[PDB]
């Protein structure tokens, strides 16, 4: 029996529309499925106040760079979500991709039919579609869910989660004016950190509930003159080759020096100067051993801590905002606009919930182990888990994807897992998303998958699956690259260790950290050598 589609793509964010575009372009039949009303993914769903890029708008906008909408005009150096959402829509216009999608539609299950080499795709636990290939693009981050906190539904005031902020007919967020309300914000990752300073401008009082501080550095956002935009657009051919060559696809690359190759004075100037420069330079232009060597990371950590005490009046407030938990850059660094100067305000309080954990949410507000906080509003900036885990994906022998990866994700090329043939996992932590400029990384990985699909069609092949040897090898290499860096002991739960009954040890990182150009090259060695490592029939 023979599938109705060549490919189904789940997701209509930047990654998934580009992939769907590419397949219809190569003249094959594709069906996109999306949950939301429309294209956008991240830029469709997150509508919280202050939601902004951390990647230069000109560098994230691969669709402009690639010549699809090159005439696009960016209004700031780091676009806000509504502008981001307009960008994705215009790209969608140009690709003409929407007509290939079913919106308002959840994929509930996906099952591999080995007799027929195809995937049955279940829409809303109702309709079934068949495709030779299934491609997930379901996003590097999973879903809005309540945090694990008792009493949530009892609060008698307004309760927002950040990824589900209510909007008006215009699509703009509502209840953003907190005049004369007492507001609680839970979470200080990148989302909290964007929301807080804006919530502070109008709230009567504002309580920040923080389990662990992150390291955050200044965004340095500013408007984009028309002159600059034209200039950038003319240099798109160069910027593209440039972003294509850096390890993150950020327009930054590491300093060629070790930290100790300079004196203390010289490191200081170097740090001072980057710190004051917009964007991620402070992180991604740093010394080459910044994430490899404790002493090198301590230089910059110390420096950022100093900046934090400079910007925070109250010494005791400040030292709670400075991590000791962890090395600098060992998570994706939140970027901010006056985040620290918010806590200098009279009406703003930092609540340390490590020392005093939330005990529960109350019709009145919030209870910690040792105080109670009356609130008129609670905003849940509690972040995300993966996204595939919410679909019942079953491969050969009816094995669940979830069980296959219990001991850690296991793939070849971060793109297919053994047991799951003809299935591609685009953009996820396990193929690099965590530290990528995903506008670019995601786009390049889609074009590769398009190349493999086209090769299978051209040779009349209908079946692909990694061998066990090629999968074990890649997975051990991904782990090994990851162990050489500081993140390995930083993020204990990013590593799955299993000691199987036979008494053997398996190590897998949840997070792939190899450089992008080096990873794409290994992909191209594979593709050119007739997809050596995949079984093909
Ligand atoms: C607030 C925020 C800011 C960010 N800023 C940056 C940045 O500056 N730079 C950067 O590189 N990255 C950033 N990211 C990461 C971001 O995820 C990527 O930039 C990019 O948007 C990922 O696109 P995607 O298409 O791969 O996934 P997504 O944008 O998450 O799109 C996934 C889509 O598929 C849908 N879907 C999921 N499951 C199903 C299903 N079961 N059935 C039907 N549809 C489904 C979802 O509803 C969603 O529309 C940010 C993320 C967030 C949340
Ligand atoms: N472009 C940008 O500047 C930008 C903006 C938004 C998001 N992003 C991306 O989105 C990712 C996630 O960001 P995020 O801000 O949504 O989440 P996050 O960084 O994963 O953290 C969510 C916050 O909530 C806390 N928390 C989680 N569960 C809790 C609970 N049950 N009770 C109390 N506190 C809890 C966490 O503290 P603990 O650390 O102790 O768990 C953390 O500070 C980031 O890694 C970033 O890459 C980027």
């Amino acid at each position: 029996k023979s599938p109705a589609l060549d490919a189904v793509v789940i997701g209509a964010g930047v990654t998934g529309i580009y992939q769907a575009f590419l397949i219809n372009q190569a003249g094959m039949k594709v069906l996109g499925i999306e949950a939301g009303e429309d294209v956008g993914g991240t830029w469709y769903w997150n509508r919280y106040p202050g939601c902004r890029l951390d990647t230069e708008s000109y560098a994230y906008g691969y669709f402009a760079l690639k010549g699809i909408i090159p005439e696009w005009e960016w209004s700031e150096n780091f676009a806000s979500q509504p502008e981001m959402l307009r960008y994705v829509n215009r790209a969608a216009d140009a690709m003409d991709v929407r007509k290939h999608y079913r919106f308002n539609t959840r994929v509930t299950a996906a099952r591999y039919v080995e007799n027929d080499r195809l995937w049955e795709v279940t829409l809303d636990n109702e309709e079934v579609v068949t495709c030779r290939f299934l491609i997930s693009a379901t996003g590097p981050l999973s879903a809005s869910r309540m945090p694990d906190i008792k009493g949530i539904d009892s609060f008698k005031g307004e309760s927002f989660h950040s990824s589900r902020w209510p909007t008006d007919a215009e699509g703009a967020p509502k209840g953003v004016d907190f005049t004369g309300k007492r507001v609680g914000v839970i979470g200080t990752g990148a989302t909290g950190v964007q929301i807080i300073p804006i919530a502070a401008e109008t709230a009567k009082e504002l309580y920040v509930f923080q389990r662990t501080p992150n390291w955050c550095t200044p965004l340095g956002n500013s408007p984009m003159s028309k002159e600059k935009m034209d200039s950038l657009r003319n240099r798109y051919p160069t910027i593209l080759e440039y972003v294509k060559s850096t390890d993150t696809a950020f327009p930054y690359h590491r300093d060629p020096r070790k930290g100790t190759d300079v004196s203390e004075s010289e490191r200081d100037a170097f740090f001072e100067e980057l710190y004051r420069q917009p964007g991620y330079g402070i992180w991604l232009s740093g010394f080459r051993d910044l994430l490899l060597n404790k002493e090198s990371n301590k230089f910059l950590a110390d420096f950022v801590a100093k900046k934090i005490r400079q910007r925070v009046k109250d010494p005791v407030v400040a030292e709670k905002l400075i991590p000791k938990d962890h090395p600098f850059g060992a998570k994706r660094v939140p970027m901010e606009t006056n985040y620290y100067e918010t806590y200098n305000r009279d009406n703003v309080h930092l609540v340390d919930i490590r020392e005093a954990p939330i005990q529960e949410v109350t019709p009145e507000g919030i209870k910690t182990a040792d105080a109670a906080y009356d609130l008129d509003v609670i905003i849940y900036a509690t972040g995300f888990d993966g996204s595939l885990d919410r679909i019942d994906i079953r491969g050969k022998d009816n094995v669940r994807l979830i069980d296959a990866w219990a001991e850690g994700p296991s793939t070849y090329l971060g793109l297919q897992a053994r047991g799951f043939p003809n299935f591609f996992t685009l953009v996820g932590p396990h193929n690099g998303s965590t530290f990528c400029n995903v506008g670019v990384c995601g786009g390049l990985q889609a074009e590769w998958v398009l190349r493999m699909i086209s090769y299978m069609k051209d040779n009349g092949f209908t079946y692909s699956e990694p061998t066990q040897a090629a999968e074990n090898r890649w997975t051990e290499e991904v782990y090994a690259d990851f162990s050489r860096t500081l993140l390995a002991e930083a993020n204990a739960w990013w590593v799955k260790t299993t000691t199987k009954p036979d008494g053997s040890v398996v190590r897998r990182t949840l997070v792939h950290v190899s450089g992008g150009p080096e990873y794409r090259k290994r992909c191209e060695q594979v593709a050119y050598n007739n997809y050596n490592g995949f079984e093909l029939a």
